[PDB]
């Protein structure tokens, strides 16, 4: 209560002193402020306006401008009036707001104008602009543009006075701190800075930092780290952790804590814990955090908990309070305030008054070009604040741009509330846990059948030392587990044949996982006998009874998650990540198509003329062949598997020979939930002695193929015939190759293209049907992306895929191996190789990451699917070009497109006709419901997984009609057309 | 108001009418009686009704001790979940029931009890019960029984003292009514009444009706021709009409007109007019109408007007100002009033007062069996009380009785209101004028187009309808003669191959010449098809639907004559003909909706950040290969799906149905659709056939017609060629051996005439075709001597003509191939039935049934596409079934029964892909039959329903990262915070 109330009447001091000075971003005399202000009237305006910042730096020549300003805005009557002449004038505003930010683009310019900060009475913490590198060389470049500051700061430093203090050292600033001071962005000093390889990205990053910090050191100047995205926040704790440690002595070295983490608390309290169980002293940034909106964004496209507090009076309550503990342990922490909300600067004034910490424990600081009275009332009335001060480009320091457009015009912001809004200020200084408990209050004010709606499995999160721990230990536990015979299973027994063939770890052949029976046609006679057998029985169990089936086989899987997943690992060579996402997959099929079979299960009422009842329905066909790849070992075949057994067929199913064991896993996880005996049977089998068999046997009514182009043509030709006894005309379910294109147009952000355009290739070792294997890429952006995808690509490692910190591993056995390298002669012959990554030496059958440039489509590998790690660069005269090329293969599965231009995204919306087009994003890693996945053309005959028209390609409908009229009279039914 | 001062009268008379009464109940509304509880639990529980009288319906025919025990406990349950109130203790309160509303069974009984009604001074007015005949036979052995009757009633008629009057002739009732007066059911008089075959229908009626009328006169009797359902009405004023004339002097002969529809208010002006124009005299009993909630639901069924007035106090409305009318006309028109209606019979005594009426121009009659203080009530104000006295058999007496069940039951029932509802007296007694106004006011309490109906049936009630067809083949023919040209990339393109096509039922009779593509005018038109679809593609689906509206339209405007020319062209009956037409405009309204439903990109899933949409394409050019049998719909039906979604089609007509064929340029012509969207391409399937086909531009074929091709089709379909973009998709419904199944307990009455039609419509030329009748075992040979009785009833000849039931087949293979089928069945069971067939010209075979038939046997197996029936004797309903699926196809089928056991495990386990339960199995409608089926029948595409349209296409999904720089547009159905 009376801490409080001394908090307010600060905040009411420090608003009075203000004299309602508005930042120059809420300046309505000013165009940045009329486009802000628009912005904030109108989300639609906000939404084009903060595009057009983004993609503006890449609108490079007169035509790309003009078209983009038309795209985005209109035409000139049409634009609001505070918007050729208009290329310049638009030109002129967008670069004058962005220097609004920055000390300089340059580190002479930086270093000259900090010293005229210096003059006004202000602090800095220099950064250089950039963020989210792509290469080693790109880090080399950013950490030695530090060190050519620091060199320049260490020259100019002696004649700087320190600003003024109340005692302590005159030779320091405030009498106590170092005069200079940078911080620096970890995600900036490492490319593939990734929790997946958490030991790897500590090292490489901690590297870099100690080159910076040991410079820093030279000068007695303080080094602060700035916490990025949660992605990293444990990576850059454990970086910071070991620096400190390394100088266990050295004072001036500082680490970001962001409030708006739930983490947080527990981060805190950690830390200052570590640091008094090592006795060092350290220094907090405390900040409330920048990446709100995303962190949201990320954690509901995954279904990982939201790590930021979701009612933004919770993150001001917790600031408080973590702001409370850092200043009571003042003695081991030194504190940064960093925020320019008046209530919160108040509130750390009079706890830190309170609590008489002393003031070289606790600084203010702000970001430079932003809140312009809030930083002087803090120069006024604490003396001691400092500017965040970062220089460079506008390319590199794009997000650090848009960041502060979006933290300016936000319906939660401040400094909105406070000088757009006109917001009361008794509401505005209230004590945030007052606000938070009213929020929470307000806002204490589906599915269908019993069973939640549908979500996706939640992903495997490496932010967690668990999930990290747990890879290594299955993996272990699978290998106690190899070198046993895996029979066939039909009718709920197991049958052993004689013929048997080994299963290897693609990266270490030597290490056989297991036998395989082989099935000749005799035992795929039995599996389909068996089947016929059991399929009137299944065909009359309830719909919602066989999709509990899958709903226990789906909860089945769940319980073996990391198992499952490590089996993938040794058997077909699954990164990690790959693994868990396959496993993930096989439950999101079980979990949908349950679903899906409980909509469409129920008979439907169709017409409405009384004295009538006609229903429809569906009926299985009867059984189906189910024939299933080696690349999706356990989605693909269950997703198959289960959609025909969920709508009433059974199944004989073929495992690809090489991931067998993975096959097992459904016999395994049907059993365990005590799927009928004869519903689903495992036959793996040589192709040559059964392959035809199965596809040519009379009592096939259906079969789903996962594969190779030229088998799927083959299937389609033989199942069209009706052999004798025959009875039904065979059902096709086929999904088959593609050579898939991703376009980079001229606009194309390349921060972002680059790197999904490597894991869109790369991502398994190229081995999916979604892969990229084409890039085409726009004349006049050439040059610069194919130097930042191999600089990127020279990045990662080649090796065994249950090694994390390789980024691809070996293909799928030697015969693929040796069609891939083939494959890459070929490519080099028609083009020029760009890129061949190092393979380790020894056993294991490793491709090298490869890039081939001056590709055309008139070219075998711009025609033919290689399914492995070779991507083709193609290099297209115009949009137009780049469409018709596309275009130009006999397949239509997925493509992609990076481009910011609306034009040419409904120009490709409407021509690229693949299945699955990705805008902006990888073109792989397609989600059940969100990404029904599949296409036409030679890529399948148009039925789509995971999607709410694919049950119906299993069955078959039914109307039963009846007349309900006895001797004149009908009973009248409630949808019934009646008087 | 004089109105109010006169209602006065009126409600103080029904007043007095009810006090005299007070306290009696009618004998159904005992309560303390098995007729009373069954009926106050039926009037409570409406589940029950529906079990009850379903349950009295099927009872006769129950007729072991199994049947009865298991049907039983199927209609209400075990013996504790059914009401309190064996098998031959249930036996008998039904029976006694069924004989409450019957004065014998017999003629012998009936005289016997019709005396004693006198000696309790009450008339008669006698039926035999019966209605819709089977055969000539049965309809000789209703007419004899009159005669029987009416013999037995001349022999007794002398003894009877006349009812006591006021004055006048002591020998006649009342001093003037003759003692003598029988009603006649005109449906039980030929067993083909039609309205369709209008002259034919009333001449055989009336032949009927006049051998029982001069036996009538011949002892000066009274003759009451009784109205029935709308379909019939005006055939049987044209048989009282025609009859009155022959016997202009005779008084003694009355109709009956229904209060109920709305024509009546005209059919009486129209009868009052058609009189004084004659100068003749007659008599009408009017009614308020016995088949309300038959006319209801057939009218909806058919999307005709309702004929019936449907606030039930219209009909008493109706009444009362019809009565007046009646009345006012008392010196020509002589007057029965027959109502249990209190309100009503009051109303008829005070304006018979207020307009000073002859008592012997009026009499009151009432049903036997009912309402009998109402009956008494009317003895003793009146004295002049007719009972309308049926006798007979509980078998041909089954729609007669249900509807006393119903009528005494009903909601809106005077009866059930005033003797089971304690219904406040002054409601009852209200002017039905006022409560019209009432419920009239208390009714008053998808984008921009109009929801999917079927068009309306041709309705040969109308007298327009019947006149039409012989107009519109009449102008057919004078536009014979012409040749058809390929229509390609919008021009006509002749061809120096030409092929007549002919009238079947007259081959001599060339309707045109028809030019044959080559290879090279297919690929011509492929070609044309190909070059149309970029644009055609990237047309808006509401864009291409308006087309199909457009095409609609033009049709329903011109659907007289398009069926005229499928009358001539391919010997469809009018009917059929009629009804392909509307098949066609139903296709055209149905797949627009549906392309309207499905042309918007739908977002999937609810992630942020990101959108899904998910939507379709269409794949390219389709080849439509169009069968004969249904050549406009079907046609129509597989090319608009196409073009609709976006493809372009190479259309190749059968044939012998190739003017019918061009239609569809005609109707997308008159649409203005885009040149190149549809192209035209009749020619030889030896010479191009194989090469439409096989043609790499091709990516759907949709195919209507034999197993056969079908399969040979589907074969060559599936090889991919150099050039060819797509894997080519397969829309394809084939041939069916369709089965119905009669089951032992089966309504024969029903039964006899849906298999007929089911087998012989159109000379069985339908996919959906009955060819094979499974009849169980007990039930066999009653069955086959109704089925053939019936079908020696039907004509064989000319559609035009029609008085003809089924014609000539499509042309001469079809006659050569079905003759030789009828052979071989000849050989493997025994024939039941062969029709004679016109001599001549003419493309005729026999309607041909042949019975000991088993599934070994070859018309047991293989699809005929004729009129030849198979029979087939099966031990149980387990064999039945068994039976029923042992054939290669599935494509319909249909079961009577009134077991809903055998009903339950036919829905389960008959897996055609229609199957009709207590109906004939073909006739499907768009929307409320979506058709086809798998095994050898089809590859389960169901044209006119809601997943057809996807075939024609290939889905697509648009995904995009909607995030820049860290922030990203909230969308409406995001999962969010
Ligand atoms: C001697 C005799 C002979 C007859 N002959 C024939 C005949 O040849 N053909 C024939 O069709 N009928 C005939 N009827 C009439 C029929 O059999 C019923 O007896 C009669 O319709 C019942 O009318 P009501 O005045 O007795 O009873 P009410 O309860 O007054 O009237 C019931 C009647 O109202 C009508 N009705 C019911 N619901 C509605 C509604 N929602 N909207 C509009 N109207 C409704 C029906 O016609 C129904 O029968 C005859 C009746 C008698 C007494
Ligand atoms: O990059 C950002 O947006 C924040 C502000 C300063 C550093 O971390
Ligand atoms: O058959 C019937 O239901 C009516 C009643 C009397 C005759 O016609």
């Amino acid at each position: 209560s009376e801490l409080n109330t001394k908090i307010v009447n600060r905040g009411k001091e420090f608003f009075g002193s203000i004299s309602g000075e508005k930042p120059s971003l809420f300046n309505k005399g000013a165009w940045m402020g009329k486009a802000m202000d628009w912005s904030m009237q109108n989300e639609q305006f906000k939404i084009q306006m903060f595009r057009f910042v983004d993609v503006f730096p890449s609108l490079t020549t007169s035509k790309l401008l003009t078209e983009h300003i038309r795209e985005y805005f209109g035409n000139e009557q049409d634009m609001p009036a505070f918007m050729a002449v208009l290329n310049k004038v638009l030109t002129s505003n967008i670069e004058e707001m962005a220097r609004q930010f920055i000390v300089g683009e340059t580190t002479k310019e930086a270093v000259k104008n900090l010293e005229k900060l210096r003059k006004d009475g202000f602090a800095a913490v220099v950064d250089v602009l950039g963020e989210a590198t792509l290469s080693e060389e790109e880090a080399e470049v950013y950490t030695n543009t530090y060190l050519e500051l620091l060199e320049a700061l260490k020259k100019e430093q002696g004649s700087w006075k320190g600003l003024p203090g109340k005692g302590g050292d005159p030779g320091l600033d405030w009498g106590h701190a170092p005069k200079v001071n940078i911080a620096v962005k970890p995600t900036a000093l490492f490319c593939l800075a990734n929790p997946q390889d958490f030991e790897g990205s500590v090292v490489a990053i901690l590297d870099r930092m100690r080159r910076i910090f040991k410079k820093v050191m030279e000068l007695n100047g303080f080094l602060c780290i700035d916490m990025e995205s949660y992605r990293h926040k444990e990576i850059i704790l454990e970086v910071f952790r070991r620096l400190k440690l390394e100088y266990r002595d050295y004072p001036h070295l500082g680490i970001v804590l962001q409030a708006y983490l739930k983490d947080n608390d527990k981060d805190l309290d950690d830390l200052l814990a570590w640091a008094k169980e090592h006795k060092v002293q350290i220094s907090v940034r405390l900040v409330k955090g920048a990446y709100w909106d995303y962190e949201t964004v990320k954690a509901k496209q995954n279904d990982w908990e939201v790590p930021v507090w979701t009612i933004k009076a919770e993150s001001d309550a917790a600031y408080e309070r973590q702001a409370r503990k850092i200043l009571e342990n003042h003695q081991i922490c030194h504190f940064a305030c960093a925020s320019h909300n008046i209530r919160t600067i108040s509130a750390v004034m009079e706890m830190a008054r309170e609590l008489n910490v002393p003031e070289d424990r606790y600084e203010f600081q702000v970001l430079y070009g932003m809140a312009e009275p809030v930083r002087k009332g803090i120069l006024k009335v604490a003396g001691r604040i400092r500017l965040y001060a970062p220089y460079g480009n506008m390319v590199p320091g794009m997000g650090y741009l848009v960041r502060r457009l979006l933290e300016n015009t936000a319906n939660e912001s401040f400094l909105r509330q406070s000088f757009a809004e006109d917001a009361q200020i008794e509401r505005l200084l209230e004590d945030p846990a007052v606000t938070v408990e009213r929020e929470r209050a307000a806002r204490a004010a589906k599915g269908l059948g019993g069973l939640p709606p549908f979500n996706n499995e939640a992903m495997v999160d490496f932010t967690r030392a668990d999930h990290r721990a747990a890879f290594p230990k299955h993996i272990a536990q699978v290998r106690t587990q190899l070198g046993k015979t895996y029979p066939l299973f039909i009718n709920g027994k197991e049958v052993r044949t004689n013929d048997l063939i080994p299963t290897v770890n693609p990266n270490k052949p030597s290490e056989v996982l297991g036998q395989i029976c082989q099935a000749g046609t005799t035992e795929v006679g039995d599996a389909i006998a068996a089947a016929k057998a059991a399929f009137p029985a299944w065909r009359d169990t309830d719909p919602r009874t066989r999709a509990e089936y899958l709903l226990k086989a789906a909860q089945a899987a769940r319980k073996r998650l990391f198992e499952l997943s490590a089996w993938q690992v040794l058997e077909i060579g699954k990164q990690w990540d790959q693994a868990y996402a396959d496993v993930t997959e096989a439950i999101d099929f079980l979990e949908y198509y349950a679903r899906e079979m409980i909509r469409l299960g129920q008979p439907q009422r169709v017409g409405h003329a009384p004295g009538e009842l006609n229903h429809y329905f569906y009926e299985p066909k009867g059984v189906a062949a189910v024939i299933a790849p080696w690349n999706f070992p356990l989605a693909i075949s269950m997703g198959m598997a289960s959609a025909a057994i969920v709508t009433g067929n059974c199944v004989v199913f073929k495992p690809s020979g090489i991931t067998s064991i993975i096959g097992w896993h459904l016999v395994e996880l049907f059993r365990e939930a005590g799927l009928p005996e004869g519903v689903f049977n495992f036959t793996p089998g040589r192709g040559s002695v059964m392959g035809d068999y199965l596809v040519d046997h009379p009592d096939i009514s259906l079969i789903a193929f996962t594969g190779s182009m030229e088998t799927g043509l083959r299937i389609i030709e033989r199942a069209a015939k009706v052999h004798p006894g025959q009875a039904n005309v065979k059902k096709i379910i086929s999904e088959m190759g593609g050579k898939n294109a991703i376009i980079i147009d001229d606009d194309a952000d390349l921060d972002e293209a680059v790197p999904h355009v490597l894991y869109s290739a790369f991502g398994f070792q190229g081995q999916k049907c979604s892969a990229c294997s084409r890039v085409i890429v726009l004349d006049a952006v050439y040059d610069k992306f194919i130097e930042r995808l191999v600089s990127m690509a020279k990045a990662t490692k080649v090796g065994p895929s249950e090694d994390p910190a390789n980024y691809m591993g070996a293909v799928a056995d030697d015969k693929a191996m040796k069609s891939i390298k083939e494959y890459a002669e070929i490519g080099k012959r028609e083009g020029h190789v760009l890129y061949e990554s190092p393979v380790p030496a020894g056993e294991g059958y490793f491709v090298p990451m490869t890039i081939i440039g001056g590709i055309k489509p008139e070219h075998r590998i711009a025609q033919e699917e290689i399914f492995g790690p070779v991507l083709a660069v193609m290099r297209a005269k115009d949009f137009d070009q780049a469409i018709e090329w596309a275009n130009s293969t006999q397949f239509a599965l997925t493509g992609g497109i990076f481009s910011r231009s609306p034009e040419h995204l409904a120009k490709a919306r409407r021509e690229f006709r693949v299945g699955n087009l990705y805008i902006n994003r990888n073109n792989t890693g397609a989600l059940v419901e969100r990404q029904p996945f599949g296409g036409a053309r030679m890529s399948g005959v148009g039925t789509k997984a995971g999607g709410p028209d694919y049950l119906l390609h299993f069955m078959d409908p039914r109307v039963v009609t009846e007349n309900t009229m006895r001797r004149g009279f009908a009973p009248i039914e409630e949808d019934d057309d009646w008087v």
